[PDB]
């Protein structure tokens, strides 16, 4: 599991004023491996393909709605052409 | 004064990981050309414009009864 490395360790005593090629040390933090917990990619509680499911279902109820609205605001005109033309050969008779 | 131990950062440095034998083929690593993500949005994008267009309408015709009053009311008071 270790990364691959050929030199093992070995020992180094720094300076302050003298760093000379600043190098980028590799920072590790200090609590332990313990809390950080491995990841989990929470998956959500449905589906692309449910989701199509249920929305679709709902278009089909918004368009038997649609449908209803349409069948009784499609005989508007024929309640016009059915009240006045009485009235209107009422008036005619005059 | 700072002492530590080194280890030195070699190119040749490489990591080896395992992998089981179900990784590779799961099942959104292979995916078609048409999913149901983009028609979901769509379909919601829709739904949302439908549900827009619907209040439009309501407030467009709601004029009937005032429609209705101002061509039969005067035809009234001028018969009486």
């Amino acid at each position: 599991m270790d990364p691959y490395c050929p030199f093992d360790a070995l020992d180094v005593w720094e300076h302050r004023r003298f760093i000379v090629a600043d190098s980028r040390n590799f920072i590790t933090p200090e609590f332990p491996r313990d809390f950080w917990m491995s990841p989990v990619f929470n998956l959500p509680r449905e589906t692309a393909a449910e989701q199509v499911v249920v929305l679709q279902a709902q278009r089909t109820a918004a368009a038997a709605a649609l449908e209803n609205a349409a069948m009784q605001a499609a005989e508007l005109p024929v309640d016009i052409e059915r009240r006045l033309r009485p009235i209107e050969r009422n008036v005619h008779e005059i």
